[PDB]
């Protein structure tokens, strides 16, 4: 199966999922020197309050927490976006020590971990369609730093006991994902990937300047969960995170300065 091993992360994704070496792959370096400020762009748009959260699970890969999108309840516009996003999922990448575990990097530093919240374009239907267009999905991308708590994390940490291997989930309602957003809506976007397969180029990224802090106890948590399903070895899921790739024919836009 794919995974984030020697033997079947990144470096081998390309057998099974040609477009890994694609024209517009995800993550990348977002080199703050070149990348262009765009007065045109929008301040984002983020409207989660009418958010449902559903169910947390281990997929083997990540934890993720779906939520309900049979509505317009917790949607992203505005920013770089034409028409409306609606949040599917969250989840997260991280590594086994703090100076790596992000996928996109800034000047070339990794953070400890990042964020990622699923929006698909409304104009399709549904997220799987979505994911077969240009502009099917928009990811919100949140640098995370080890150093103070992050209050609305908590809720998460607290549960992923409860779905320590591969295959577990859990019932996860009244999450408020507005608690794991930093002051500042300031962003990089550009034109990319899925950042695991199938590597769909079907995203517009739009990655947040501002980190949030989190607190060693709270990433040592993520690093308790395991890779494996029970019964299996032992393997901590820790740098679940594939690298930067090429740039190629992509600029970068800067909604700041
Ligand atoms: N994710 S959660 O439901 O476990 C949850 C929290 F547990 C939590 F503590 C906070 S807080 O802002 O740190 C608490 C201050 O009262 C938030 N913060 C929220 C929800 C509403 C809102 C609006 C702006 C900024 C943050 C938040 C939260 F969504
Ligand atoms: N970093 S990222 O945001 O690119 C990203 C993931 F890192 C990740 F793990 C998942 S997954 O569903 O947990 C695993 C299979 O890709 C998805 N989900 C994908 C799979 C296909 C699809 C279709 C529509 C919306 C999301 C996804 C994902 F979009
Ligand atoms: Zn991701």
């Amino acid at each position: 199966h794919w995974g984030y091993g020697k033997h079947n992360g990144p470096e081998h994704w390309h057998k099974d999922f040609p477009i890994a070496k694609g024209e517009r792959q995800s993550p990348v370096d977002i080199d703050t020197h070149t990348a262009k400020y765009d007065p045109s762009l929008k301040p984002l748009s983020v409207s989660y309050d009418q958010a449902t959260s559903l169910r947390i699970l281990n997929n083997g890969h990540s934890f993720k927490v779906e939520f309900d999108d049979s509505q317009d309840k917790a949607v992203l516009k505005g920013g770089p976006l034409d028409g409306t996003y609606r949040l599917t999922q969250f989840h997260f990448h991280w590594g086994s020590l703090d100076g790596q575990g992000s996928e996109h990097t800034v000047d070339k530093k990794k953070y400890a971990a990042e964020l990622h919240l699923v929006h698909w374009n409304t104009k399709y239907g549904d997220a799987g369609k979505a994911s077969q267009q240009p502009d099917g999905l928009a990811v919100l991308g949140i640098f995370l730093k080890v150093g103070s708590a992050k209050p609305g994390l908590q809720k998460v940490v607290d549960v992923l006991d409860s779905i320590k291997t591969k295959g577990k989930s859990a019932d996860f309602t009244n999450f408020d994902p507005r608690g794991l957003l930093p002051e500042s809506l300031d962003y990089w976007t550009y034109p990319g990937s899925l950042t695991t397969p199938p590597l769909n180029e079907c995203v517009t990224w739009i990655v947040l300047k501002e980190p949030i802090s989190v607190s060693s106890e709270q990433v040592l948590k993520f690093r308790k969960l395991n890779f494996n399903g029970e019964g299996e070895p032992e393997e901590l899921m820790v740098d679940n995170w594939r690298p930067a790739q090429p740039l190629k024919n992509r600029q970068i836009k800067a909604s700041f300065k």
